[PDB]
């Protein structure tokens, strides 16, 4: 999980900016993800019966970003 | 999971900007994802009966972004 | 978990900026992630019955970022 | 877990800036992560019954960032 | 766990700045992480019954950051 908020921001950035690669994979059960723009805020998850769960996952991430002056240069992933 | 909010923002960015590659794969059950623009906010997930779940996933991510001055340069993914 | 907030910010950054690679993988059950822009704030998760969970995960992360003047340079991942 | 807040900030940084690689993987049950922009703030998680959980995870992180003038230089991950 | 706050800050830093690699992996149950921007602040986690949990995790972190003038230089991870 990576979570970023900038509720306010002043940026002067003549730049390479927000570059995001390979953000990994999420498996979720009954999970709530919430961002909405007497006051009551409620998210209710309950009375859940779970039986035996077996998970076997093989994940290989190969992420390559190049800014390169390269002679005979070999990159192996 | 990658989550970004900029509820307000001032940016001066003569730039490469928001570049997103290979954001991984999500498997979800009964999950709620919410973003809506006496007050009651309710999302209710309940009384769920789950029997044995077996998951075997093989995921390989090969993501290549090039800005390159390259001679005889070989990239293997 | 990586969490960043800048509720206010003044930045002068003619730069390479926020560069994010391979942020890892999250498995969550009934978890709540919340960021919303008498007052009561409530998120309720309860009465959950969990039976034996077996998890065997193999994750290899190979993340390569290059700014390089390289001759006969070999990178192995 | 890495958590950063800059509720206010003045930065002059013509620089390489916030560069984030391989932030590791989190497995969470019923966990709440909260950042929202008589007053009562409440997050309630209760009455959870957990039976024996066996977790065997193999995680190898290979993260390579190069600023290099390199001849016959070999990097092994 | 690494936690940083700069509720105010004046920095002049034409520099390499906050560079974060391999921040390790956290397994948490019912844990709350909170940063929100008569007044009562309450986060309540209670009445949790946990039976024997066995965890066997093998984690190897190989993190390489180079600023190098290198001849025949070999790095092994």
């Amino acid at each position: 999980n990576f979570m970023l908020t900038q509720p306010h921001s002043v940026s002067e950035s003549p730049g390479k900016t927000l570059t995001i690669s390979c953000t990994g994979s999420s498996a979720s059960i009954a999970s709530h993800y919430v961002q909405w723009y007497s006051i009551d805020s409620s998210s209710n998850s309950a009375s859940l019966t779970i039986s035996g769960l077996k998970t076997e996952d093989e994940a290989d991430y190969y992420c390559q970003s190049y800014d390169g002056n390269n002679h005979w240069v070999f990159g192996g992933g």
